[PDB]
């Protein structure tokens, strides 16, 4: 579990989306695994608008910080699971870490702000699902 609180905005992972995000809802996007629905208080977390490779996530499942190498965003083939059928996900960024189905939402940011959030793991990987590029998150 986990979110973004960014002014006006929640963000989470969209197969986590709960009732009220769901009433509530901005925008959407299963092939990303992102939902973004509205808050009453304001929220104070940045977003990172860079084009760094390399940040610190947060992992549940150890109650740990941990630092990451990762890929840039890209279209990766992720196996079905309960939420989902076998599909390309895409703008979705896969490091070497531990991470667990539990995990998703947990944080992963650079210096200059959240970069996404934990979306897919197993075998020693995890996939994050970038926020960089939703621009209007920040107006
Ligand atoms: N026309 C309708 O039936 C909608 C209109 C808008 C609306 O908020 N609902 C209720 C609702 C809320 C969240 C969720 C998640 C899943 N289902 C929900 C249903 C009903
Ligand atoms: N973004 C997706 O399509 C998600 C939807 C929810 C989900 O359970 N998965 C499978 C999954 C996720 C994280 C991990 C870490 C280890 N094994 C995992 C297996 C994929
Ligand atoms: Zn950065």
């Amino acid at each position: 579990s986990g979110a973004i609180y960014v002014g006006n905005y929640r963000v989470v992972n969209r197969h986590l989306a709960t009732h009220n995000d769901w009433a509530n809802l901005v925008w959407e996007d299963s092939s990303r695994d992102l939902l973004v629905s509205s808050t009453t208080a304001q929220g104070c977390d940045t977003i990172a608008r860079c084009d760094c490779q390399t940040g610190v996530y947060y992992c549940s499942s150890r109650r740990k910080h941990y630092p990451v190498s990762f890929s840039k965003p890209s279209l990766i083939f992720v196996e079905a699971s309960e939420y989902y059928p076998a599909r390309y996900q895409s703008h979705l960024m896969l490091a070497v870490g531990h991470s667990e189905p539990g995990d998703c939402g947990g944080i992963l940011r650079c210096q200059h702000g959240v970069v996404g959030i934990v979306s897919t793991g197993g075998n020693g990987l995890v996939g994050f699902a970038d926020v960089r590029d939703l621009l209007w998150l920040d107006e």
